[PDB]
């Protein structure tokens, strides 16, 4: 945190340097009166390189380096060859490959590249203004209303809006107006190239939901299913959209490595294990064999979880919903059940038959162990296979 | 259904203002025989925010929820005070947040930010050409031919056309000029990204099938196919789009989960499996067990499904098609089979080879089931176990 | 194939239309020598929608049916009554929803859009410069150059050059300019978005390539990988886009149905199986299992494919390339295998190590099967497992 | 290497005619002191086609072969019959054709097509700039300052910015001007549709995985997570971008086929599995028989790779990171491994519960080896099989 401050400071200083030098290439009468920040600058800049190194594709920053400026702006050195005075320019690539990668994750890589494509174009308007200024009939104007009228024009250009009012006279000006018409094009198509990039990828999460129901949705037309199902599958795709985002369960934690997903399938199912009279005083490596192996399902409201007198195979453990209990014609209910708890257990040890009716009240979220996965890792921890028998 | 006519209300409200409030900052001669409609619409404003908060990132309301304006249009401030009467103007965000997601659903995302974005380039011109016939010399002109010319210059100007017939003359109007240049380019590009996002991701169900047979067909030239059999899949991947728009069956009800997709099979193989003379009586958490294990397979016109004197070992319920059933010369037919009924039975109690040559008439689109998964799921029912051994 | 001259000729009717209607609403000299086209055309607008109907979003055709046009221009209606002589336009709709179904798989969806996009905009051109024709100041000029030059100034405008030196003078010129200065924007917004559309998925299956080796490579170079692998690596890329364009062998034929993907497989493998003395005499249903089981491999050039003194396992059958076989010391070459035959056969049957070692020549596309997916397979048919064991 | 050179050449005298060709339609007085190269030229142009035959869509060189041109130059044809010598400029075609494919893997295939765009675009502003000055009034007028006009003119319109200075006069240049108006509008769409799929696809790799990891938060956080977990998800996520950018370990390495993903992996775990007490003195085909089945996962640091007390049932490899080796109270350090060497070793062969603790100390990059996949490849192989009995 205290490179950052230097870092800008840095850009400050190029700023500076890309602001001042097109601006008294085209006036002499300044840099006498304002040489003292040059020489800070130039000192800030020639003592960039070794902090450049230690504590830290280098040319431009080598080049941008040496004082080959104050030369010219000194022995007042003529026209053609004053210009190497804008190789000071070429920090501008240093600060954008620093800045490109110290911020480079806060925010999206397309804003940065429009907003570092819109700094170039206005600081790259500055010089091409003090160009068309530079290369004027000279005339008795007022230093404010010459830059103006020239800052006007190649804003004219380069947004090609093109009014015409005022237009090269001399070939040497139109010469200069082809090549920055060239270059007003090339600006404004990658500004409307990155601003078509941009809000291309915008919606992408829901977007791509969108286009999994439509597809569900012309499917199952052509299967001539039922309107009322057909509602019922769309209001699912609502309810997975406005809680979780359409995104599967499954799918996500896939992309965990081993540590990480076991340390987030521990977090969720922390309080929901911890209550069943079959765990109790299990050793932790069962725990964490049972709860890598636990199933996602979703029930919507008014579903038939178990039907009594089904032959019953699985035990299921509630997330977010709540469901309810009956009996056994649906009609006496006998007890509510919520978040945190469970139900369905005696189907590990028994092969008996489902003993009352669970319908679902909201959209559930809750998880599911089979008796096959529960058999298949119970048979390598040989304890708890003699502990189950008993309740057997 | 009864706040959607007040949010209708509140657009109107905030639309009224962007409209009325640039309009009377230029001509002082309003708002004096039309203050009614500014009592009622300040108060619509002021009582939005308690049914914002009852019955409904909250400072653009809390800002445009005051009265900051009246103040100036009554004591007649001057002109760089009486700007902050456009703090009302921040409304707009809160009608723009909240019909986005209102509505987010009936139409394409794209096409609502679209829209959103002619609306406030339409409803910000006017604001710009009133600026615009606000900072020109005074002169007599009528208010209708002095707001035409503004509004006919700030669109040539936000369109990038630029005509050139009338011209910024004073720096402060020319600097006014360069700020919305860069807003006209600005807006421009935006119209244009958005039409570019909206007509990229149109057509994608129809692209998708078609680079899907370009890499087939590229792919099986290759191997120096024959050209009929090549021909006869180009013709499948036809019927597979003018009927289901390209989808593949599997890979669609794979994102349902488990009671929609036991539902949907349910809904579609209900008149089907209730014709077999092998299922007839048995329970109904057997017939739930072989509903989500059929296989769907799409035969052409004139495949062979099945050959007398093979081996034979699978079950075909015809969901779709039609299909003839020959002898084993191929020359004498037997009968003819549609939808709704099945062939093939005689395999999952028998080891028997095939009896008859059934051949497709056009595309089938039927399921089957195999053998080997019949008896895997046939094993823990023990009654359907010892009830197919009498006709075994 | 008879339809289509009469959709031909409707597309000409309508075209007729769209050029000659608003060119007569400026021009009353016309339509009199020039009505028997009018008849023919009108009959053959009011006499498609019997073939709408027989032989073949229905309300623009019965709107462009009725004969709503000649009653303008015998009775000489004035001009703002005039211009319902337009719904004939919309007959486009008819024309355009029609051509957009007819040869939607002959080219690309995309480059149709873009060119039934041009049509458009040239034909609204034309109205357009009618329009702005007809809201001249009448005077004495010729009927060419008073048309030209509102051509001109109507594709200055919509191509967004605007020269300005023709310009709108009257109030009621400049209402008409600032809608079609909207209308310009949107129809080079379209234009730009279906270019921008048009060019992004045009070398898809040539930089998903691209993407996957720069994938592959930066991984590799982590791991801190040999570059003489790695070229072998990039060259094995190279061989695989040149040959098959990138796409891999068993990601492709997945999406096939089951019996053309047997037809298929039998079609590259017919030549190949009818050689070993294993599988001569077997049945067809045979053949027809394992010829479902082969797996393709790719060696490069050097490459040792058998290594004699392993223990071996596989059967390797070549398709494309040619392989070599050498001793065990690598020095004596015993022959040369090119397409169409195989090599180590003699490990399906027996458990014995490999005797020779086989070394690839150049790139080799040959497929292989396995000896425990042979047994797998072969365990179901019996006669066979008792005529191997005899040479076994 | 020497037919390059001579593409060059070929490249450099079909630009030397496309630079040549209308700038001598204009100006008769060219052509006298320059035809020696348009000797040596049709020559080069008529000997391309025999090594276009030997030692390398055939019509365009085929029509740019024969001398079409230098007929009109001599026998001084007139104005519409002189325009059949831009035959020639359909060499362009093949040279494009060429280079297209050439250095087709070089550089991104967006960018080759937007640089032969704007050579294209360059090349075809001369040609029509020629146009606007052969149809022209004559007058006394040098030929430098009447072609830095036209091609002032023919950049102003293609760029789309219309200043509207120099403007058309007759009809006849009328229609070329709205003829290359559309030519403008078209080209200068195709550039900012090329610019668009240029930038979309320009960041692919880093903002996929910043879709990954926003879309593994927006779900974490719905399950009401710890924030200190979230956290060290989020910078497990910043190690696997800055280390191999982003990319999963066995979805990279399951594109290569059989004998490369061998030899990947051979040049991996090399130095790895010549250490272990146990595989000393076995074969090579054991070797690259476990060397397939190593699994990679990742430890962040101060995760617990092994418990003491657990049971444990598999052998770590460590290939990047370190790790640190504690006693049961973790209290006690005994050692420090890094990578190269490997931990857990003992229980392929034995069923011990676990005797040490292993935190890791940075991120690790490990790969591992279970006991189910080390047994089931260990049973084919019987004196292996054997000789781990009797460490057992």
């Amino acid at each position: 945190t205290y490179t950052l401050v230097w870092k800008v400071w840095i850009l400050a200083v190029t700023l500076y340097y890309a602001i001042r030098i097109p601006l008294t290439l085209v006036f002499p009468s300044l840099f006498s009166p304002l040489l003292p920040l040059d020489i800070l600058a130039s000192l800030a800049l020639i003592a960039d390189i070794p902090l450049d190194l230690a504590f830290e594709s280098r040319l431009p920053d080598l080049l941008a380096a040496l004082p080959l400026d104050l030369l010219v702006f000194a022995l007042h050195l003529p026209s053609p060859l004053s210009l190497l005075s804008l190789v000071r320019l070429l920090k501008l690539i240093s600060v954008q490959r620093s800045a490109t990668r110290i911020l480079s994750y806060r925010i999206n890589p397309a804003l940065l590249r429009l907003l570092s494509l819109v700094g170039f174009i206005l600081l790259a308007a500055h010089g091409i203004a003090c160009g068309w200024m530079s290369l004027q009939p000279p005339s008795e104007n007022p230093a404010g209303t010459r830059y103006l009228s020239a800052f006007y024009w190649t804003i004219t250009t380069l947004t090609t809006i093109g009014y015409g009012d005022i237009t090269p006279s001399t070939p040497t000006q139109t010469v200069y107006t082809i090549v920055i018409e060239l270059l007003g094009a090339a600006m404004y198509g990658l500004v409307i190239g990155n601003i078509a990039s941009l809000v291309s990828k915008l919606d992408a999460a829901k977007l791509l939901h969108r286009e999994r129901v439509e597809r569900v949705t012309a499917f199952l037309s052509y299967k001539r299913i039922s309107p009322e199902l057909q509602r019922r599958i769309i209001e699912y795709f609502d309810y997975l959209w406005e809680t979780r985002r359409g995104y599967e369960e499954r799918e996500v934690l896939k992309e965990l490595p081993h540590p990480l997903r076991l340390a987030v399938a521990m977090e969720i199912h922390g309080d929901v294990i911890e209550k069943v009279p079959l765990f109790k005083g299990a050793g932790e490596e069962f725990i964490r064999d049972i709860i890598l192996h636990l199933e996602p399902v979703i029930y919507g409201p008014g579903e038939y979880i178990i039907r009594a007198g089904e032959m019953g195979s699985d035990v299921y453990f509630i997330n977010r919903g709540s469901v309810e209990v009956l009996s056994a014609d649906e009609k006496t209910r006998y007890a509510i059940l919520s978040e945190g708890q469970f139900f369905g257990e005696m189907a590990l040890i028994l092969r008996a038959p489902r003993t009352a009716t669970v319908r679902a009240r909201a959209f559930c979220d809750l998880y599911r162990l089979d008796k096959e996965t529960f058999d298949r890792i119970l048979s390598r921890y040989p304890e708890i296979a003699a502990q189950i028998q008993e309740l057997a």
